[PDB]
Protein backbone atom coordinates (compact mmCIF):
# COMPACT_ATOMS: atom_id res chain seq x y z
CA UNK A 1 0.00 0.00 0.00
CA UNK A 2 3.02 2.29 -0.08
CA UNK A 3 4.72 4.47 2.47
CA UNK A 4 2.18 7.01 3.65
CA UNK A 5 2.43 10.80 4.38
CA UNK A 6 2.47 11.43 8.16
CA UNK A 7 1.66 14.76 9.79
CA UNK A 8 2.56 14.93 13.45
CA UNK A 9 1.12 17.39 16.01
CA UNK A 10 3.20 18.64 19.01
CA UNK A 11 3.48 21.76 21.22
CA UNK A 12 6.66 22.20 23.31
CA UNK A 13 4.60 23.68 26.20
CA UNK A 14 2.61 20.49 26.67
CA UNK A 15 5.12 18.78 28.95
CA UNK A 16 4.95 21.75 31.36
CA UNK A 17 1.30 21.14 32.44
CA UNK A 18 1.32 19.42 35.81
CA UNK A 19 -1.64 17.55 37.33
CA UNK A 20 -0.18 17.84 40.83
CA UNK A 21 1.96 15.97 43.34
CA UNK A 22 1.24 12.23 43.24
CA UNK A 23 -1.13 12.46 40.26
CA UNK A 24 -0.18 9.58 37.87
CA UNK A 25 -1.00 11.55 34.69
CA UNK A 26 2.28 13.14 33.52
CA UNK A 27 2.08 15.27 30.32
CA UNK A 28 5.94 15.30 30.34
CA UNK A 29 5.78 11.76 28.87
CA UNK A 30 4.62 13.50 25.61
CA UNK A 31 7.81 15.62 25.63
CA UNK A 32 9.92 12.48 26.40
CA UNK A 33 8.23 10.82 23.37
CA UNK A 34 8.97 13.85 21.07
CA UNK A 35 12.61 14.10 22.18
CA UNK A 36 13.16 10.39 21.69
CA UNK A 37 11.71 10.30 18.17
CA UNK A 38 13.68 13.54 17.29
CA UNK A 39 16.89 11.73 18.35
CA UNK A 40 16.01 8.69 16.24
CA UNK A 41 15.92 11.11 13.22
CA UNK A 42 12.21 10.57 12.51
CA UNK A 43 11.55 14.32 11.95
CA UNK A 44 13.26 13.79 8.57
CA UNK A 45 10.33 11.62 7.34
CA UNK A 46 7.28 13.60 8.51
CA UNK A 47 5.76 17.03 8.72
CA UNK A 48 5.82 18.29 12.33
CA UNK A 49 3.10 20.89 13.17
CA UNK A 50 2.48 22.95 16.22
CA UNK A 51 -1.29 22.71 16.62
CA UNK A 52 -3.55 25.76 17.35
CA UNK A 53 -5.13 26.25 20.82
CA UNK A 54 -8.75 24.96 20.11
CA UNK A 55 -11.28 27.69 21.01
CA UNK A 56 -14.36 27.37 23.28
CA UNK A 57 -16.51 27.44 20.15
CA UNK A 58 -14.63 24.39 18.74
CA UNK A 59 -15.06 22.53 22.03
CA UNK A 60 -18.84 23.30 22.16
CA UNK A 61 -19.46 21.32 18.95
CA UNK A 62 -19.79 18.51 21.55
CA UNK A 63 -19.39 19.89 25.06
CA UNK A 64 -22.02 22.09 26.68
CA UNK A 65 -21.37 25.84 26.85
CA UNK A 66 -21.69 25.84 30.61
CA UNK A 67 -19.09 23.11 31.06
CA UNK A 68 -16.59 24.83 28.68
CA UNK A 69 -17.26 28.22 30.39
CA UNK A 70 -16.36 26.57 33.72
CA UNK A 71 -13.15 24.94 32.39
CA UNK A 72 -12.25 28.35 30.93
CA UNK A 73 -12.75 30.18 34.22
CA UNK A 74 -11.63 27.66 36.98
CA UNK A 75 -8.15 28.33 38.47
CA UNK A 76 -6.51 27.13 41.76
CA UNK A 77 -6.83 30.71 43.10
CA UNK A 78 -10.68 30.81 42.66
CA UNK A 79 -11.60 27.12 43.31
CA UNK A 80 -13.25 28.19 46.59
CA UNK A 81 -15.83 30.27 44.61
CA UNK A 82 -16.65 27.23 42.37
CA UNK A 83 -17.14 24.27 44.80
CA UNK A 84 -20.67 23.54 43.53
CA UNK A 85 -19.66 23.80 39.80
CA UNK A 86 -16.61 21.62 40.50
CA UNK A 87 -18.69 18.76 41.93
CA UNK A 88 -21.26 19.04 39.09
CA UNK A 89 -18.53 18.92 36.40
CA UNK A 90 -16.47 16.30 38.31
CA UNK A 91 -13.41 18.59 38.63
CA UNK A 92 -11.23 18.78 41.75
CA UNK A 93 -10.16 15.20 42.66
CA UNK A 94 -9.19 12.64 39.87
CA UNK A 95 -9.56 15.55 37.41
CA UNK A 96 -7.84 18.33 39.35
CA UNK A 97 -7.69 22.05 38.84
CA UNK A 98 -4.13 22.83 37.80
CA UNK A 99 -2.40 25.94 36.38
CA UNK A 100 -3.01 26.17 32.65
CA UNK A 101 -5.72 23.43 32.69
CA UNK A 102 -7.71 25.08 29.86
CA UNK A 103 -4.63 25.69 27.64
CA UNK A 104 -3.66 21.99 28.09
CA UNK A 105 -7.22 21.13 26.89
CA UNK A 106 -6.83 23.56 23.97
CA UNK A 107 -3.51 22.09 22.81
CA UNK A 108 -4.57 18.46 23.35
CA UNK A 109 -7.81 19.19 21.40
CA UNK A 110 -6.11 21.38 18.77
CA UNK A 111 -3.83 18.56 17.68
CA UNK A 112 -6.66 16.13 17.13
CA UNK A 113 -8.93 18.57 15.29
CA UNK A 114 -6.02 19.92 13.19
CA UNK A 115 -5.16 16.33 12.34
CA UNK A 116 -8.75 15.61 11.29
CA UNK A 117 -8.83 18.75 9.07
CA UNK A 118 -5.60 17.75 7.36
CA UNK A 119 -7.07 14.26 6.65
CA UNK A 120 -10.31 15.81 5.33
CA UNK A 121 -8.33 18.04 2.95
CA UNK A 122 -6.46 14.91 1.72
CA UNK A 123 -3.18 16.67 2.58
CA UNK A 124 -2.03 13.59 4.63
CA UNK A 125 -2.63 9.86 4.95
CA UNK A 126 -1.96 9.80 8.70
CA UNK A 127 -2.06 12.39 11.42
CA UNK A 128 -0.56 11.79 14.88
CA UNK A 129 -1.43 13.59 18.14
CA UNK A 130 0.14 11.92 21.19
CA UNK A 131 -1.33 14.70 23.45
CA UNK A 132 -4.83 13.53 22.44
CA UNK A 133 -6.84 10.35 23.03
CA UNK A 134 -8.72 11.64 26.08
CA UNK A 135 -11.47 9.20 25.71
CA UNK A 136 -13.32 9.56 29.10
CA UNK A 137 -14.48 13.20 28.82
CA UNK A 138 -18.28 13.61 28.61
CA UNK A 139 -20.49 16.37 27.15
CA UNK A 140 -20.76 18.20 30.54
CA UNK A 141 -18.37 16.26 32.84
CA UNK A 142 -14.62 15.66 33.31
CA UNK A 143 -13.70 12.01 33.91
CA UNK A 144 -10.61 9.77 34.26
CA UNK A 145 -8.05 12.60 33.99
CA UNK A 146 -9.90 13.84 30.80
CA UNK A 147 -11.64 17.22 30.54
CA UNK A 148 -12.14 17.78 26.79
CA UNK A 149 -12.92 14.91 24.47
CA UNK A 150 -10.54 15.74 21.59
CA UNK A 151 -11.47 12.39 20.04
CA UNK A 152 -15.20 13.15 19.72
CA UNK A 153 -14.34 16.60 18.36
CA UNK A 154 -11.90 15.15 15.80
CA UNK A 155 -14.50 12.56 14.76
CA UNK A 156 -17.17 15.30 14.37
CA UNK A 157 -14.65 17.09 12.05
CA UNK A 158 -14.13 13.86 10.07
CA UNK A 159 -17.92 13.38 9.77
CA UNK A 160 -18.11 16.55 7.61
CA UNK A 161 -16.43 14.63 4.68
CA UNK A 162 -16.81 10.92 5.78
CA UNK A 163 -20.19 9.10 5.94
CA UNK A 164 -18.75 6.39 8.27
CA UNK A 165 -15.91 6.78 10.80
CA UNK A 166 -14.37 3.86 12.72
CA UNK A 167 -12.90 4.45 16.21
CA UNK A 168 -10.61 1.80 17.77
CA UNK A 169 -9.49 1.98 21.40
CA UNK A 170 -6.46 -0.08 22.59
CA UNK A 171 -6.04 1.85 25.86
CA UNK A 172 -6.56 -0.60 28.77
CA UNK A 173 -9.63 1.44 29.78
CA UNK A 174 -12.94 1.38 27.95
CA UNK A 175 -13.46 4.34 25.57
CA UNK A 176 -16.70 5.28 27.31
CA UNK A 177 -16.88 8.97 26.38
CA UNK A 178 -16.45 8.25 22.70
CA UNK A 179 -18.90 5.34 22.82
CA UNK A 180 -21.48 7.48 24.64
CA UNK A 181 -21.17 10.41 22.20
CA UNK A 182 -21.85 8.11 19.24
CA UNK A 183 -24.01 5.41 20.85
CA UNK A 184 -27.17 6.11 18.84
CA UNK A 185 -25.51 6.65 15.41
CA UNK A 186 -24.35 4.23 12.74
CA UNK A 187 -22.04 7.00 11.35
CA UNK A 188 -19.42 6.17 14.00
CA UNK A 189 -18.62 2.62 15.02
CA UNK A 190 -16.67 2.48 18.26
CA UNK A 191 -14.51 -0.59 18.96
CA UNK A 192 -12.83 -0.83 22.38
CA UNK A 193 -10.63 -3.57 23.90
CA UNK A 194 -10.18 -3.11 27.64
CA UNK A 195 -9.96 -4.74 31.00
CA UNK A 196 -13.44 -5.18 32.45
CA UNK A 197 -14.34 -6.12 36.06
CA UNK A 198 -13.64 -4.01 39.18
CA UNK A 199 -11.96 -1.48 36.91
CA UNK A 200 -12.46 2.12 35.80
CA UNK A 201 -14.84 3.27 34.19
CA UNK A 202 -17.06 0.22 34.89
CA UNK A 203 -18.53 0.22 31.37
CA UNK A 204 -17.74 -1.73 28.15
CA UNK A 205 -19.61 -4.95 28.81
CA UNK A 206 -19.72 -7.27 25.75
CA UNK A 207 -23.52 -6.71 25.78
CA UNK A 208 -23.20 -2.93 25.27
CA UNK A 209 -23.77 -2.77 21.49
CA UNK A 210 -25.34 0.66 20.81
CA UNK A 211 -28.95 1.86 20.69
CA UNK A 212 -31.39 3.06 18.01
CA UNK A 213 -29.64 3.55 14.64
CA UNK A 214 -26.38 2.82 16.51
CA UNK A 215 -27.41 -0.68 17.58
CA UNK A 216 -24.59 -3.08 16.56
CA UNK A 217 -22.23 -0.02 16.08
CA UNK A 218 -20.61 -0.18 19.50
CA UNK A 219 -18.24 -3.16 19.99
CA UNK A 220 -16.58 -4.03 23.31
CA UNK A 221 -14.00 -6.81 23.96
CA UNK A 222 -13.82 -7.15 27.77
CA UNK A 223 -10.58 -8.71 29.09
CA UNK A 224 -8.96 -9.94 32.28
CA UNK A 225 -5.50 -9.24 33.74
CA UNK A 226 -2.35 -10.43 32.01
CA UNK A 227 -3.25 -10.42 28.26
CA UNK A 228 -0.12 -10.93 26.21
CA UNK A 229 1.02 -10.13 22.63
CA UNK A 230 -0.02 -13.49 21.22
CA UNK A 231 -3.56 -13.49 22.77
CA UNK A 232 -4.17 -9.83 21.88
CA UNK A 233 -2.83 -10.39 18.32
CA UNK A 234 -5.03 -13.43 17.70
CA UNK A 235 -8.21 -11.37 18.28
CA UNK A 236 -7.28 -7.79 17.20
CA UNK A 237 -6.67 -8.64 13.48
CA UNK A 238 -9.72 -10.97 13.00
CA UNK A 239 -12.05 -8.45 14.75
CA UNK A 240 -10.81 -5.38 12.93
CA UNK A 241 -10.79 -7.19 9.58
CA UNK A 242 -14.50 -8.21 10.12
CA UNK A 243 -15.35 -4.64 11.29
CA UNK A 244 -13.67 -3.22 8.14
CA UNK A 245 -15.51 -5.74 5.88
CA UNK A 246 -18.93 -5.09 7.40
CA UNK A 247 -18.69 -1.39 8.27
CA UNK A 248 -16.54 -0.06 5.40
CA UNK A 249 -15.39 3.16 7.06
CA UNK A 250 -13.75 5.89 4.97
CA UNK A 251 -11.68 7.23 7.95
CA UNK A 252 -10.22 5.66 11.11
CA UNK A 253 -9.30 7.09 14.56
CA UNK A 254 -6.97 4.83 16.65
CA UNK A 255 -6.52 5.68 20.34
CA UNK A 256 -3.09 4.17 21.28
CA UNK A 257 -3.22 4.42 25.07
CA UNK A 258 -0.01 2.83 26.38
CA UNK A 259 -1.48 1.71 29.77
CA UNK A 260 -2.14 -1.70 28.05
CA UNK A 261 1.66 -2.28 28.21
CA UNK A 262 3.39 -4.67 30.63
CA UNK A 263 4.54 -2.90 33.80
CA UNK A 264 2.19 0.05 33.60
CA UNK A 265 1.71 1.66 37.03
CA UNK A 266 -2.11 1.58 36.71
CA UNK A 267 -2.64 -1.17 34.13
CA UNK A 268 -2.73 -4.97 34.51
CA UNK A 269 -2.01 -6.15 30.91
CA UNK A 270 1.20 -7.79 29.60
CA UNK A 271 1.75 -6.38 26.12
CA UNK A 272 5.13 -5.37 24.80
CA UNK A 273 5.70 -2.29 22.60
CA UNK A 274 5.74 -4.68 19.56
CA UNK A 275 2.46 -6.24 20.64
CA UNK A 276 0.88 -2.81 21.11
CA UNK A 277 2.28 -1.49 17.79
CA UNK A 278 1.03 -4.51 15.85
CA UNK A 279 -2.45 -2.89 16.21
CA UNK A 280 -1.13 0.22 14.35
CA UNK A 281 0.33 -2.10 11.65
CA UNK A 282 -3.01 -3.98 11.29
CA UNK A 283 -5.06 -0.76 11.01
CA UNK A 284 -2.47 0.67 8.52
CA UNK A 285 -3.01 -2.25 6.08
CA UNK A 286 -6.57 -1.01 5.17
CA UNK A 287 -5.10 2.22 3.63
CA UNK A 288 -7.73 4.51 5.07
CA UNK A 289 -7.14 8.04 6.34
CA UNK A 290 -5.94 7.44 9.91
CA UNK A 291 -5.76 9.70 12.99
CA UNK A 292 -3.49 8.20 15.68
CA UNK A 293 -4.01 9.56 19.22
CA UNK A 294 -2.40 9.03 22.60
CA UNK A 295 -4.21 8.07 25.78
CA UNK A 296 -3.25 6.66 29.12
CA UNK A 297 0.13 5.29 30.13
CA UNK A 298 1.81 5.71 33.55
CA UNK A 299 5.26 4.07 33.33
CA UNK A 300 6.49 7.05 31.34
CA UNK A 301 9.70 5.49 29.94
CA UNK A 302 7.47 2.78 28.36
CA UNK A 303 4.98 5.36 27.06
CA UNK A 304 7.85 7.20 25.25
CA UNK A 305 9.17 3.90 23.85
CA UNK A 306 5.67 2.86 22.66
CA UNK A 307 4.68 6.04 20.91
CA UNK A 308 8.17 6.48 19.36
CA UNK A 309 7.97 2.97 17.85
CA UNK A 310 4.38 3.58 16.63
CA UNK A 311 5.52 6.82 14.93
CA UNK A 312 8.23 4.68 13.24
CA UNK A 313 5.52 2.14 12.25
CA UNK A 314 3.31 4.99 10.82
CA UNK A 315 6.43 6.02 8.84
CA UNK A 316 7.45 2.48 7.82
CA UNK A 317 10.85 3.19 9.27
CA UNK A 318 12.88 0.58 11.13
CA UNK A 319 14.60 2.00 14.20
CA UNK A 320 17.34 0.32 16.26
CA UNK A 321 16.64 -1.23 19.64
CA UNK A 322 19.72 0.72 20.91
CA UNK A 323 18.18 3.92 22.15
CA UNK A 324 19.87 7.07 20.90
CA UNK A 325 21.13 9.60 23.40
CA UNK A 326 18.37 12.04 24.37
CA UNK A 327 17.41 14.59 27.02
CA UNK A 328 15.86 11.80 29.17
CA UNK A 329 18.33 9.00 28.60
CA UNK A 330 18.60 8.01 32.29
CA UNK A 331 14.86 7.31 32.41
CA UNK A 332 15.48 4.29 30.09
CA UNK A 333 17.86 2.37 32.35
CA UNK A 334 19.00 -0.16 33.23
CA UNK A 335 18.88 -1.39 29.57
CA UNK A 336 18.65 1.74 27.36
CA UNK A 337 16.66 -0.27 24.75
CA UNK A 338 13.47 0.66 22.86
CA UNK A 339 11.71 -2.69 23.27
CA UNK A 340 10.41 -4.18 26.49
CA UNK A 341 9.96 -7.70 27.84
CA UNK A 342 6.73 -9.08 29.17
CA UNK A 343 6.45 -10.03 32.84
CA UNK A 344 5.82 -13.51 34.37
CA UNK A 345 2.25 -12.48 35.32
CA UNK A 346 -0.53 -14.94 34.65
CA UNK A 347 -2.64 -14.43 31.56
CA UNK A 348 -6.18 -14.73 33.01
CA UNK A 349 -7.50 -14.57 29.37
CA UNK A 350 -7.62 -18.15 28.35
CA UNK A 351 -7.53 -19.11 24.66
CA UNK A 352 -11.11 -20.39 24.94
CA UNK A 353 -12.27 -17.16 26.63
CA UNK A 354 -10.72 -15.01 23.84
CA UNK A 355 -12.32 -17.24 21.09
CA UNK A 356 -15.71 -17.22 22.77
CA UNK A 357 -15.83 -13.40 23.08
CA UNK A 358 -14.64 -13.20 19.45
CA UNK A 359 -17.48 -15.43 18.28
CA UNK A 360 -20.10 -13.40 20.12
CA UNK A 361 -18.71 -10.18 18.54
CA UNK A 362 -18.78 -11.86 15.14
CA UNK A 363 -22.51 -12.68 15.67
CA UNK A 364 -23.14 -8.99 16.40
CA UNK A 365 -21.11 -7.87 13.32
CA UNK A 366 -23.30 -10.15 11.10
CA UNK A 367 -26.20 -7.87 12.06
CA UNK A 368 -24.79 -4.96 10.02
CA UNK A 369 -26.50 -4.61 6.59
C1 LIG B 1 -6.74 5.94 34.55
N1 LIG B 1 -7.22 6.58 33.33
C2 LIG B 1 -8.51 7.23 33.48
C3 LIG B 1 -6.68 6.34 32.12
O1 LIG B 1 -5.69 5.64 31.95
C4 LIG B 1 -7.30 6.95 30.86
N2 LIG B 1 -7.26 5.92 29.79
C5 LIG B 1 -6.47 8.17 30.46
C6 LIG B 1 -7.16 9.16 29.58
C7 LIG B 1 -6.33 10.41 29.47
C8 LIG B 1 -5.32 10.51 28.53
C9 LIG B 1 -4.54 11.64 28.46
C10 LIG B 1 -4.75 12.68 29.34
C11 LIG B 1 -5.75 12.59 30.28
C12 LIG B 1 -6.52 11.46 30.36
CA1 LIG C 1 -9.76 0.43 25.27
NA1 LIG D 1 -21.93 4.35 17.14
ZN1 LIG E 1 -6.34 4.22 30.19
Amino acid sequence: GGKKKVCYYYDGDIGNYYYGQGHPMKPHRIRMTHNLLLNYGLYRKMEIYRPHKATAEEMTKYHSDEYIKFLRSIRPDNMSEYSKQMQRFNVGEDCPVFDGLFEFCQLSTGGSVAGAVKLNRQQTDMAVNWAGGLHHAKKSEASGFCYVNDIVLAILELLKYHQRVLYIDIDIHHGDGVEEAFYTTDRVMTVSFHKYGEYFPGTGDLRDIGAGKGKYYAVNFPMRDGIDDESYGQIFKPIISKVMEMYQPSAVVLQCGADSLSGDRLGCFNLTVKGHAKCVEVVKTFNLPLLMLGGGGYTIRNVARCWTYETAVALDCEIPNELPYNDYFEYFGPDFKLHISPSNMTNQNTPEYMEKIKQRLFENLRMLP
